[PDB]
């Protein structure tokens, strides 16, 4: 690092994020809660990331709102942040991005959220969350209670840049108490990639239309080698789903090497509904039952 910045405390936090420059390891001390709405506005380089880490993982730091109903644990508006080993908790949103690119989140507990527990907005691209769990999402809003939203729903394009693309969900545990789609790929997005993850989905509610583990109205999502387990939840109507909320959008899915577990022979695989296209190849379903329904090139 170039500068280490040892806190404790929330203010020491809150100045560390101001005073953030590329190369910063600002390390928080284990068994600590850090209260606040933290802003990482700052922009490091692919050579010089600003990280924010838990000092151990034995009792990480744990980052929390003030309340489930407002703010969020962390706003991240720069580019080239590393966030490692941290809990984030008790607001209205875990983590928001927004126009930031190439942020590295890994090793993160994202729980108790009033909506949803990561979102991608505004044109942020090229980052990852990898090896993270995410459960108890939706406590204030069911229905938007997403454990990992990407990009924005075509009523706020003109609000939001829509691109965020690129984004990569790697190894990822979603449930249970994620109370809509554990991953919610928005219209306007182009190359989301989700690998190598697990669904818990206790707890899906269905509300607000969330009724599958993964909904898909981006552009060329990939979505392979994931878990899935419905555990007898009848909220949960299809593993997959691909719509098109936008012409030409919801299309070229690829859901390859998933194994779902859907206790009963209706839910489908991959239910790519209307003009919504995907192609699948690998997928292993339990028990016997509906695979793919749509334009779904198998
Ligand atoms: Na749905
Ligand atoms: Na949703």
């Amino acid at each position: 690092a170039t500068r280490t910045i040892s806190c404790a405390t929330a203010s020491c936090l809150q100045s560390a994020l101001k005073n953030a420059k590329p190369g910063d390891d600002i390390v928080l001390a284990e068994g600590v809660t850090f209260k606040g709405s933290f802003k990482a506005e700052a922009s490091g380089t692919a050579s010089q990331p600003i990280t924010i880490r838990s000092a151990g993982s034995v009792n990480p730091a744990v980052l929390s709102g003030y309340s489930t109903g407002g703010g969020y644990s962390l706003y991240v508006t720069g580019d080239y942040w590393n966030i490692t080993g941290l809990k984030m908790t008790g607001a209205l949103k875990g983590i928001m991005l927004d126009h930031a690119n190439h942020v590295q989140m890994d090793g993160l507990e994202i729980y108790d959220i009033g909506d949803e527990g990561v979102h991608f907005r505004d044109g942020s691209s090229d980052n990852i969350i990898r090896n993270s769990h995410i459960y108890n999402t939706g406590l204030i809003e069911a229905g938007f209670g997403e454990g990992i939203y990407v990009g924005s729903d075509k009523g706020k394009w003109a609000t939001y840049n829509k691109s965020a693309d690129r984004n990569v969900i790697s190894g990822v545990r979603i449930g249970p108490g994620v109370a809509a789609e554990h991953i919610d790929i928005k219209e306007g997005t182009v190359g989301t990639i989700v690998e190598n993850s697990v669904f818990n989905g206790t707890g899906i509610t269905g509300a607000n239309y969330a009724d599958s583990f993964i909904d898909v109205k981006g552009n060329d999502a990939v979505i392979r080698n994931n878990i899935g387990y419905r555990n007898g939840n009848s909220n949960i109507v299809d593993a997959f789903q691909v719509h098109v909320q936008v012409a030409g959008w919801g299309q070229n899915a690829t859901f390859t090497g998933n194994t779902v577990y859907l206790d009963q022979a209706a839910p489908y695989v991959v239910n790519a509904v209307g003009d919504a296209t995907a192609s699948a190849a690998g997928n292993q379903r339990y028990p016997a039952g509906n695979l793919y329904q749509g334009h779904v090139n198998a």
